[PDB]
């Protein structure tokens, strides 16, 4: 927190050393004094995160000024003498108070990075063709509800950012910034995209995500140096036939909130370089057989809440896959094939009409974590014994009566999610999950007991219980929760010398 005495004090040092950069940031600084006017030597000045509500026109006098950062203030404008600042380079003026971009900043056309996000500007000027210059210009949270046609007459821009503002469409002359590589359009009220679009051949990023579209242009099919492309939340419920396939670079796609019922038409070709794929919450009938047949590194797809009543034939060759989130599905059973998942360390099934899983779920050698909640699974199958990695269990809510006694195999498993079963006993086994942390027994109506060997838990620090008869138990001890009973069953069992 300085003074203005200090600021003075740091002005006349840094004249007096012909420091080419100033900074005074991060010091609830209200006025910039008049005296900066001679440090004319300056080419940058920091001034963010201060207290500053108006920028004095002395300002103007940095002639050699490449860099002027104000982010993080009270401005809602700049003075005209900043005309003279031929050489400014980039200009931050973020986190302010600007309903607009100010006039002067509309003449500053040496500028090659214009930072204005979180304002409240509603326009950009037809002016903006001045800046013809700007590669980087960010305008994301704001107001703006329309770009000018002007803005095709910045040729050089690499990074349009304009998420969080209320565009309705884009001007088609957007197609004449042929050099952008990120575009994000992410929480706007886009209604469509030009065709004009497809001019965007290094576009490698495209964030649509919340916003209204109804269709995508087929000319899209023409950003070829397309990686990534989010339409998360919008009203699409077909993609032009073999868009993807022209995209060869595609490696993290997503469709979530969408109106598909299908999976986009055209064959392997689509996502033979695609890495995630999220498709979540549509109405997607079936994973076509083939289309996965080329997908050499997909490893995360993202199928959840759609309307899969069953997987294809081939679904046992989704060999790189490490993340598989198949929840609030209908599925009926899990085909024997899920066992050529080799490389699968997260299967998610919440939510589907399950009563049985296959033997084949024990070849996952690598699996982590299994969600299995909301099911209807009246038992196990002994080959769970093989997950050996398994460090996460959720089993909330099925019909489970008891546990395979081979689930004591499962040495890494920290958490195992009982709740909301049928279950009338634990098997001894229980006592060689050596790291047990967190065991949920909530509401099992039918558990009178607990084994013995749950005391050999030595890492067991969360149990609940509510709601478990434990009539085997002393009535005092299950009253007083999980604390009593795991004492109890330490020392008023058989191991009672070794733990
Ligand atoms: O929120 C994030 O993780 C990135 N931001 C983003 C993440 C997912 C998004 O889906 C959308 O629809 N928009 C998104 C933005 C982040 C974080 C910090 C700094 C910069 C960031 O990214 C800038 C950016 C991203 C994209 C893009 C579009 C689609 C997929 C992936 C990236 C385009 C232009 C720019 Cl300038
Ligand atoms: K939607």
């Amino acid at each position: 927190k300085s003074s203005n005495a200090e600021v003075i004090k740091e002005l006349n040092k840094c004249r007096e050393e012909n420091s080419m950069r100033l900074d005074l940031s991060k010091r609830s600084i209200h006025i910039l004094p008049s005296s900066i006017k001679e440090l004319t030597q300056l080419t940058e000045l920091y001034l963010y995160s201060n207290k500053l509500q108006s920028l004095p026109a002395e300002v103007g006098c940095l002639v050699n000024l490449m860099t002027l950062a104000l982010s993080e203030n009270s401005l809602t404008s700049l003075p005209d003498s900043l005309d003279n600042l031929k050489k400014l380079r980039m200009l931050d003026l973020r986190h302010n108070k600007l309903r607009e971009i100010p006039s002067v900043v509309y003449r500053l056309d040496s500028l090659t990075t214009l930072y204005l996000r979180f304002n409240r500007i509603t326009t950009v000027e037809k002016d903006i063709k001045n800046l013809s210059k700007l590669s980087m210009l960010s305008i994301r949270e704001n107001k703006i509800k329309q770009l000018p046609a002007e803005i095709g007459e910045l040729c050089n821009l690499i990074t349009l950012d304009v998420a969080h503002n209320q565009l309705e469409h884009l001007p088609k002359e957007i197609g004449n910034c042929t050099q952008i590589t990120n575009l994000d359009l992410q929480h706007n009220e886009l209604l469509d995209l030009p065709d004009t679009i497809g001019n965007l051949s290094s576009l490698s990023r495209l964030g649509l995500r919340y916003n209204r579209l109804s269709a995508i242009p087929r000319s899209l099919a023409k950003c070829s140096a397309l990686e990534e492309l989010n339409l998360e939340n919008n009203n699409i419920s077909t993609l032009p036939e073999s868009l993807l396939s022209s995209l060869v670079k595609l490696n993290s796609l997503t469709l979530a909130r969408n109106c598909f019922q299908l999976y986009p038409v055209g064959g392997p070709s689509q996502f033979s370089t695609i890495y995630s794929l999220n498709m979540e919450h549509n109405r997607i009938n079936k994973i076509p057989f083939g289309i996965f047949s080329r997908a050499k590194v997909l490893s995360k797809l993202n199928m959840k809440d759609n309307q899969l009543t069953s997987l294809p034939l081939d679904f046992g060759t989704w060999t790189s896959m490490v993340e598989l989130n198949l929840a609030t599905n209908q599925l009926t059973k899990i085909p024997e094939d899920v066992s050529g998942l080799v490389s699968l360390e997260v299967l998610i099934l919440s939510n589907n009409l399950l009563k049985k899983l296959p033997h084949g779920l024990g070849n996952l050698r690598k699996l982590r974590e299994l969600d299995l909640e909301e099911n209807k699974l009246e038992s196990l199958p002994n080959e769970i014994a093989y997950l050996k990695d398994l460090q996460k269990l959720v089993l909330t809510n099925n019909q489970l009566t008891t546990l395979p006694r081979g689930i004591g195999h499962l040495t890494n498993l920290t958490h195992l999610g009982l709740g909301e079963n049928l279950l009338t006993h634990l098997p001894e086994e229980i006592g060689t999950l050596e790291n047990l942390e967190e065991l949920y027994l909530n509401d099992n109506p039918n558990l009178h007991s607990l084994p013995f060997e749950l005391a050999l838990c030595s890492k067991l620090s969360i149990m609940s219980i509510e709601n478990c008869p434990l009539s085997h138990l002393p009535p005092q001890i299950v009253a007083g929760g999980p604390s009593f009973i795991i004492q109890f069953l330490k020392m008023q069992g058989p191991y009672r010398a070794m733990v």
